[PDB]
């Protein structure tokens, strides 16, 4: 139920940029002597010049690297050359930008070798790709480029009778759109890595569709190799729950697991069923609160107390007083939008104190909705390498702890 | 009674106009002593060139469109640039222009990225395309270009025997004609789409 299926995706490492100008010098010597009158004299020339349109070559530093469960045998990228709102030039690979082997998890070439260099737009390789003249000016003026995918092509492996695999003839284009088409796409986050799987799920409108369906925790447990221990999901020694990890749909799902989970009657989002057309991501936290075991936090927090301390669903501790943690800016990723999410409790008065320069130096009340557990969530922004200090500080009236809170990455948030 | 039959479209967004243009500057010293005079100079020299035909280099942004009831391995489209009432050149796209899958009620590249973009009418891809002289007064007045779809060429889907599919050999155009020989044609647009479908009909006679 979980399909094999290569993502390849293309990263940039550094742009050359070369003048094609020309440069001159003369140096000329004239004598003569008529009858009496001489003459001697020294000439002296210096010239430059250049002819607009190929009037800048360039070469940019790639690098390859892999995602999901499958090699891609003789692998091939086609990249967009975009600069100011526009783009330059379509390059496919040629013979000399080609890879042979990607494993999955891996890059081409190795983690111990140098990048991989493409500079042509020939078919054979000659007549390097050129840059207009102003063009030339938005460049050197500051303005820099950026890279993209687009498409992909490759092969897979399969063997035929002799006990040999062959890899000629079969692509991997002709299976990309029938999967996009019946499948859901779920993209995991952590810290390090990052992971794509697509997984088959049921359509329920056309009856002769025989598909056993799952739900949404079931597929997280099925597709990645997660073991369920105590009932809760375990990968790689890391914690995974529908409580511990910051969950990203795009509206129209979100939409429908919304009117979808109206009428179940039990609010786990890990029991909502899995429909056709699903995009997933679920990004790790990196600092985690757990009060019974594994805070993974510098300095300590204040003001607590062990009754019935699991998480959620057992805490029952609930009284005055204030809990405060400052950690300067030296441990965690400068220049980047951060978000810091918890659960609730019931006090009355509570208001969380973010003194953090350059970014949401808002304090607000936490407007205690019930005793029921509900999240909350707020956002930030990082300056650049201070050591002034990421203070936190909760006053609570009526709660000591609560035993879930998180701060978290919100990558693909830069500053300028 | 309603038959497989991608349609597919060309959408401009913008042109890139390249002029092929010659500047030069030149400076030189003179020094002279002769038997009592002397002499001493400096010259300068400004110069621009250029040669008609092979003038002016372009470029253009398009990006394709699907619409109907099925894909299209390999796509190639064939464009033709009309300027006033004329023609300039038609493309057919080379290796680097062609695209991979298209799937229903989609877009090549996908909704998250940049256009794609064409400048070059060899086989292989150099010798971009010029612009006549004349041309480019009639550009630089004010009157631009629109842009065409013509022809399309790709490819189907069916297994063998072994379970897997080949897409090698089967085009499309050969199945165009015979279609639009027994149809009826019928259009539906809506604020956000469109759809355009072929249904048999019966012939009375």
């Amino acid at each position: 139920l979980v399909a094999a299926y290569p993502i390849v995706g293309v990263g940039m490492e550094k742009l050359i940029i070369s003048t094609n100008e020309h440069a001159s010098t003369d140096q000329g010597k004239t004598v003569s002597r008529a009858t009496v009158q001489d003459s001697n004299g020294e000439s002296w020339n210096t010239g430059l010049s250049i002819n607009k349109g190929e009037s800048a070559y360039i070469n940019a530093n790639v690098r390859y690297y892999n995602t999901g469960t499958a090699p891609m045998y003789k692998v091939t990228p086609t990249t967009n050359l975009v600069l100011d709102g526009d783009t330059l030039s379509t390059i496919k690979a040629q013979e000399n930008q080609i890879g042979n082997n990607l494993s999955p998890g891996d890059t081409y070439p190795k983690k111990g070798l140098s990048p991989l260099a493409l500079n042509t737009m020939d078919q054979f390789s000659s007549r390097l790709i050129p840059i207009n003249y102003d063009q030339l000016k938005k460049l050197d003026a500051g303005k820099q480029i950026k890279l993209e995918t687009t498409q992909v092509s490759g092969n897979f492996g399969t063997k035929n009778s002799s006990g040999q695999i062959v890899t000629e003839g079969n692509s991997w284009s002709d299976y990309i759109s029938q999967i996009d088409s019946i499948s859901a796409s779920i993209i995991l986050d952590t810290e390090n890595e990052s992971y794509e799987r697509r997984v088959t799920a049921k359509n329920l409108q056309d009856p002769e569709d025989k598909t056993p369906e799952l739900t949404i925790g079931e597929a997280i447990e099925k597709a990645f190799g997660a073991t369920k221990k105590d009932g809760l999901l375990y990968f790689n020694d890391i914690p995974i729950d529908e409580s511990c990890v910051e969950l990203i749909f795009d509206d129209n799902t979100a939409n429908k697991i919304k009117d979808s989970l109206k009428t179940l009657s039990d609010k786990k989002i890990y029991n909502v069923k899995l429909e056709r057309g699903m995009n997933i991501l679920i990004k790790t936290p990196t600092y985690f609160t757990n009060f019974d075991d594994y805070n993974n936090y510098p300095s300590t927090w204040s003001n607590v107390n062990t009754t019935n301390q699991d998480g959620l669903q057992g805490s029952a501790n609930k009284l005055n007083g204030e809990t405060k943690i400052k950690i300067p800016m030296s441990e965690l990723k400068p220049y980047k939008r951060y978000v810091f999410s918890g659960y609730s409790k019931d006090p009355l008065t509570s208001n969380s104190i973010i003194v953090k320069i350059k970014a949401k130096e808002e304090k607000t009340d936490y407007l205690v909705p019930e005793q029921g557990y509900t999240k909350f969530s707020y956002e930030f922004e990082t300056t650049e390498k201070d050591s002034s200090n990421i203070e936190i500080t909760l006053i609570g009236s009526g709660t000591t702890y609560l035993d879930n809170l998180s701060i978290t990455e919100l990558n693909s948030t830069p500053e300028i």
